[PDB]
């Protein structure tokens, strides 16, 4: 449909990436409901694409996302919270099978560092910021901010930042495992663009069970995650490109993955 | 009046609540008594309303040089279980406002999980970390094996577990188990002002975040997410998270009342 | 025993170390089941051997261990590998109580990485590689390499390794926790040999609760982990060995630990 | 205007949102269209202001016999992982207001796991509970392994999933499937009576009730009691958990007000 | 210590049952903070008493506990509950060591049914009822008792009973799994001193292993609370009373325990 | 050459695969000897391509009175540390044929736990469980404080194995320990009739259906229902689950080929 606060495209060779740009940079990015129901749109869309295999989230120069939106929360009420099932439909983004890379350019604070954690990969641009300020607000972090970042980053780190909602430069978050990549901001959304490529050449649900695997390791213990993996790794051989992909490495020629 | 530390009021007006471990002779190390009066002093600054953030430390060679071998030397396994040994030592982590660990020096064995058990932790320049348990035929028996080896990795956990071998100060951060690192002089003026950043925010907000955080040990993400998300809507209930947000959008300073 | 892929030594003080190294070069030391069925034969041996302590895993200089067989697995369907329990005995060396350093030189790729990753300590070498390269196979990691990797590197990381097949180097190993020291090529299994010295110089029993204790962190709840350790450390006060270096701290002199 | 349901708003000030699986010639079977339409008035339920509770019920026969087997029948595996095979089917999981299931008849595979997925089970005399997808060379898909192993123990789950065998009412109700037997005739009327009394009851208060007795099965008994506590602070920030204690005190009837 | 609301006893056989007795019928033994403060005083007594082995806990014939003081919760805020610790001294019941039975008589509601379920095993006298009827006073269990409760019921009794507040005979509990025995009303607590007295006479050190490992079969998997359990059953091998108990049966005679 | 044990293959084609312990001068206590044997006739009947359930039973008047006291008597702590005490025991949980325990007369210690290790339990009229460990001044060591609590109770499973009492067949079906009981002459025949059934459908399926419910106990919910899901997705690259599926559509009989 028409998109207000979003830009999408589908870049990348065989435009099998497909790129979504939040556009509402009078507020910095931030995360309205509006915002979010076109994001969500944007996503089941390139999720239903059968050309694309990767999604790269990202904002502008200036801001990836300030956080939710302040103006819009400032009349709720706990009960409007509870009834209205408030936020219910920002981690939306974690249901999509396909892989989402963040390119996170200038800040990346509240919902906004919590909308690239729920990405699965983190890519940031030399300016980039991360950081949850909730506490300055009166509030705590509410998609995940006290959850991912502390599991990516580590108790004190994380304590530190929640708790003072101190920035940290792109330098620390890579340090610290909350992004993996850092590139210059000029070549940020095409250096994502490049790894989201990679990715979309290999098997589709290949690589949705290898996402599905990896994110396991936070919701079981090391027994069963290796256990579920055992069954996907089994799963894969039910596929053909497995088949392919083996006997391309053996016959030492390049796999044609048919996402099947 | 205490024994084996040393307790004051510091920040901006009087905000921060510190605790200095004053056992040099034994290198800190954590006797029953020093404990005792640890776990009094952390209660009272938790009972103390000016008080929003507390901070933790020992002298400049050591923070703590780990449990008392010597009140440990005579027991048996059976005074450990039916006595209960060690029962008192994590009570820091009952403690609802933040606790930084100012760590100068060694921070070793109990020492080293003292620290860890507290909420951040920044390190002067010349800290070293370490679980020497191993080498006195024992293994850490507060927190050593569990929230070293969550911090920094199973490699670096069972490396210092097993050898007993001390990691640096920048061992410590590029690993995360520190967040900082200040020169031994300045760092516990340096924790000082992070627990007053803490202080002036609200308490009660304050305690709902950190206990947010400190779930993300304790469940799977999934449920992690979910509660945070419960303490999340909590904020809503208080004139704080109001305060917060309107001031936000009417462009101004919030104030903040603890409620 | 008499190997075809594997060679055994007994090295360091008192031959206290127990030395294993894939020895399949040809093969880069990709993880045939004959090797894996010595692998394990070795690891069962030095772990009855009393008078080993700790044991360490390596390769050849230029690989660790460059992945499974594929052409062992190019032929199976999905009902053999369920049926057939596929690599089922590849995660044996995590049912050794001693602790294992891998000495990881050159590639530890795909089945590579994770036996590594199995191994309690990783000691890298300057010209390390690590990779998950089994998406690039139409296959993902089936022997916790989206596992333990994630628990160790992050998600960001661990997701960027799994999907696209890359390799991190010694240093972003490190720096990310997945191994714990970088030596030169050279003096690698050299210093792998003191840190497994080291830990055999500490009492069997207690080491081995230690090691259990450490383990126990990626299967239970802090709460959990923090009550079994004490359990484990009560049951130190059961050894003589604790009574032992205890003494010999307050009495100013060297332990001596009978493993007992 | 659906086809296969039949939706009707019953109950005390037509408080409770009865929903009645109307497709008789398949048993019930659970089609994608059945689905569709059954999330469409438990959404709907959901969102009617006058509706405290949701009672789910299919025929005097069967409540349903299950997933449509015919069309799962040309499916691959590829089909359903890529397609995400069954994943319109626990939405009813993600409705907050109670939802209570009037099992006549049969309630055999997908039907057995819907009536697990609600929040109580009314059984009526004739009822049969089974997970027959062994049967079919499958096995249960929507929970069948897990809830009803949760709800009766490792030995009848194990004896009903490997072998296909169906219990009755009464089997179900000492297990703990199901918590009430009432009368083919009368089931449906004894559900409303019980939707009626929650629907009475605070919603909000009533959907964090539900919440905290749902997280029993994601958490230990430690992380659980402290989400559960949580919910009972907030609780505290609604009017009604004033109007009810101070009714209590006041030997009054409460007013609630769903705020 | 000089008791208002409860009356302590010490019972059985060498007077090894401590028994505790709420006694605050005209508030048909509300847990009133001053109630509370003096059953964990009582509680630590007989923890802490060498004579004792098992503390039986019960109420009036007309009611265990009805629970929590309401009139004490009323005039509470969200904040007050929260920066006061509200509710904190009530499982203070777990912290304890040796086993607790509940011996209840008539209501055990709310606060009282969860102080119930915080017991290790509960003997029912005929005429008890069990229920949380918080969710009529607008406020939902906070001790537990969506909790302890649904794990002991099932999820459906569990629901029924919270979100309505309807009340469960002696039997239903009793069929349910809640209760393990029910007596009649005049024998109950008797027969729960018999309970408390066979307790006691085993080794108190292992009886607090025993307990606290099936207490782990709600604080982790399968897998290891199975590692745990094996764990305990070890160190039972470093008391004396283990050494005790087992040749007794060998040398066909009475064990002599002596708790350690 | 088995000292301790019996194995016989029955039911229809010789698909169940019958274990019992052989051993009434001590009870079936077992004893090293005892279980070595127990896991090679296990292993046996696993890698047996004709047998696809197996039939643990012992003597009608024991199924196993516990662990073989008199080899425990001498042991250390370091003993069964360094030693891994009882390792060898839980090898029945390794086996993916589903085993189903005929438990006749007493089931103790060691001897209930080896049944609960089992899949499904059916118990003789006069079949007794109890953990008598805290008799012998020890506890149960092979999942009597974890199988049993999760199956009967925390107030049963304390009582259990803190007083060391017994529970009758009907206290233990009752309770969902077992979920069937026969009269102890037809019993064994009974539960063969049982591991018949699992015998006749496809054994890959059944394995996977296994482990499904086995997963009941070591994930929350949400893990278990997804992991749940992927096996289901499974069965849908097996040949099996299409003629099961095609069977019901064609009106006739499945016949599966465990494939
Ligand atoms: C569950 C949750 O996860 C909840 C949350 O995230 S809530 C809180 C998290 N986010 C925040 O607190 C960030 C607040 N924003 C800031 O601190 C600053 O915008 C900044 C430091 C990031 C940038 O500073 P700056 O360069 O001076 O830009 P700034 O003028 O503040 O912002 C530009 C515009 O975007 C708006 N904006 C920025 N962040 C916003 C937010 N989170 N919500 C709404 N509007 C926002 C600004 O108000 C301004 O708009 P107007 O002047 O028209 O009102
Ligand atoms: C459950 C648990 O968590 C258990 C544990 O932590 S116990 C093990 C952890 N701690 C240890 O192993 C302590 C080791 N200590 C040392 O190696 C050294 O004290 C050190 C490396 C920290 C510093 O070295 P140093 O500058 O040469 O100081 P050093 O002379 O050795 O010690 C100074 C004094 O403090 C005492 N001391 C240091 N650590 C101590 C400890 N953990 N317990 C008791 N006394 C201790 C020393 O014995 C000495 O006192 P005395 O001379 O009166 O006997
Ligand atoms: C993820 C999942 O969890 C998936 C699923 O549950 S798989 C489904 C599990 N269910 C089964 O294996 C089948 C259950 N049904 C039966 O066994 C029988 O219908 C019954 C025992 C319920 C009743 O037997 P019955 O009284 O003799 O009636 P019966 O003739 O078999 O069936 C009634 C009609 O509804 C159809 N029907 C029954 N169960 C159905 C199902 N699960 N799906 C689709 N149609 C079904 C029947 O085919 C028949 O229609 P037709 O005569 O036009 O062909
Ligand atoms: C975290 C938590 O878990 C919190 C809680 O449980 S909150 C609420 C749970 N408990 C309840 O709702 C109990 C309410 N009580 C009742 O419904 C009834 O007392 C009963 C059904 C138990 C018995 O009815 P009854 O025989 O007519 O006795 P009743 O007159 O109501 O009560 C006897 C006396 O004890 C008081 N009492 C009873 N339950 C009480 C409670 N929970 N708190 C405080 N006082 C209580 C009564 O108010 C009355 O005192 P007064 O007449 O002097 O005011
Ligand atoms: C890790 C673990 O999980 C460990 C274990 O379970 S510990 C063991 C738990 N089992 C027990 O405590 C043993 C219980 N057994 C007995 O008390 C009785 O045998 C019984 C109550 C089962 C039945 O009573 P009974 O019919 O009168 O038989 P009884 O005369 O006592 O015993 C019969 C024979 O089997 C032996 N026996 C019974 N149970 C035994 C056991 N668990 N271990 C070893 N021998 C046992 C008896 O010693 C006797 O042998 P001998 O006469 O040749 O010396």
């Amino acid at each position: 449909a028409n998109f207000q606060y979003i830009i999408t495209e589908k870049k990348g060779k065989n435009s099998s990436v497909g790129l979504i740009q939040l556009n509402r940079p009078k507020a910095l990015n931030a995360l309205c409901n509006g915002l979010i129901e076109e994001l969500n749109q944007a996503l089941e869309t390139f999720e239903e694409d059968p050309a694309v295999g990767a999604i790269v989230l990202t904002g502008g120069e200036k801001a990836f996302a300030a956080g939710a939106d302040i103006k819009e929360m400032q009349n709720r009420t706990f009960q409007d919270c509870y009834s209205g099932k408030f936020l219910s439909h920002w981690d939306h983004i974690t249901r999509i099978k396909k892989p989402v890379i963040a390119a996170v350019n200038g800040y990346a604070l509240g919902g906004g560092c919590e909308l690239a954690m729920m990405c699965d990969i983190i890519y940031a641009g030399e300016k980039a910021q991360f950081g949850q300020p909730e506490i300055l607000l009166g509030t705590i972090p509410g998609a995940g901010g006290t959850q991912r970042l502390t599991r990516a980053v580590g108790k004190s780190l994380a304590m530190e930042m929640v708790l003072t909602g101190d920035r940290i430069s792109a330098q620390d978050a890579k340090q610290a495992g909350l992004v993996s990549k850092i590139f210059p901001v000029e070549t940020l959304v095409e250096e994502a663009i490049q790894c989201a490529e990679k990715i979309a050449n290999n098997s589709k649900i290949i690589v949705a069970m290898a996402k599905e695997s990896v994110n396991a390791a936070f919701e079981m213990t090391l027994t069963e995650g290796n256990k579920l993996e055992k069954k996907l790794f089994y799963s894969t051989f039910a596929t053909d490109d497995r088949r392919e992909g083996m006997s391309a490495f053996v016959e030492k020629r390049k796999a044609n993955f048919k996402d099947h």
